[PDB]
């Protein structure tokens, strides 16, 4: 039996923030989901510059004046200037930028760490505050350099974009930070994707690692005869 399937990614206060639907027989359909790391801290930490925005809204921040349809009045220098200096977050094309570089960076990157589906790991990686990640060891994935992974958590997370392939949607003034999250073999295994599951996700920078929380669920609806 065929359903629409919604496969939503979820902000830390649970709302839907990105959803992808396809007609597919239910646990069958495992696309890779491709949320902007941005659109996760819509309405999130204060670090991401995003707290005041609400699911679904655009990019802050004014246009570049690299942008490709073109300079228009009120254009910044600075989505072409040096980043050296920026805090990666998500309030202007430039911050955004900088975003990518550090999560692309081989001595940074980001790591991922399993919220309540987790063992006995709650001895110590923490709540919501510390993104579930207080201490190393807690981190089932990642882009990082030692490369993060587990045998029993249901997703893997790296970058959908490289750092050529974005810059020019940062300038854009588009989110540009997108995350690839794919469902692992033992993700496919569980059922409970309907009430969700939630991760933690911490840039590795600055020994401050700025991060915030995100979910995943699933939702479903009949077609054809089965809709009354
Ligand atoms: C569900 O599937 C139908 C048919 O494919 C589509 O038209 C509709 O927009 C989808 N709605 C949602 C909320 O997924
Ligand atoms: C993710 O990467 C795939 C493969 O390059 C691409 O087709 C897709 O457009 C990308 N999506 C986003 C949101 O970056
Ligand atoms: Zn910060
Ligand atoms: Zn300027
Ligand atoms: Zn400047």
């Amino acid at each position: 039996q065929v359903y629409n399937i919604t496969w939503e990614v979820t902000n830390g206060d649970r709302e839907t923030v990105w959803a992808i639907s396809g007609n597919h027989p239910l646990w069958t359909w495992w696309p890779v989901l491709t949320p902007d790391l941005c659109m996760l801290a819509l309405s999130g930490p204060p670090h991401w510059g995003l707290e005041y925005q609400a699911p679904y809204s655009s990019p802050p921040g004014p246009p570049c004046c690299s942008g490709s349809s073109g300079s228009s009045a009120g254009c910044s220098r600075d989505c072409d200037e040096p980043l050296t200096s920026l805090t990666p977050r998500c309030n202007t094309a430039w911050n955004r930028l900088k975003l990518d570089q550090v999560t692309h960076k081989s001595s940074e990157g980001f790591y991922v760490c399993p919220g309540s589906h987790r063992p006995r790991e709650a001895k110590s990686c923490g709540g919501p505050d510390s993104f579930y990640c207080a201490s190393w060891g807690c981190e089932t994935t990642g882009r990082v350099y030692w490369k993060p992974s587990s045998s029993w958590d249901y997703i893997t997370v790296d970058n959908n974009l490289t750092t050529s392939q974005a810059v020019q949607v940062c300038k854009d003034n588009k989110w540009c930070n997108p995350l690839a999250i794919q469902f692992t073999n033992a993700g496919k295994q569980v059922t409970s994707w309907t009430t969700g599951h939630y991760w933690g996700l911490r840039l590795y920078v600055s020994g401050r690692d700025p991060g915030l929380t995100f979910g995943i669920r699933l939702r479903y609806q009949n077609l054809g005869p089965r809709v009354p």
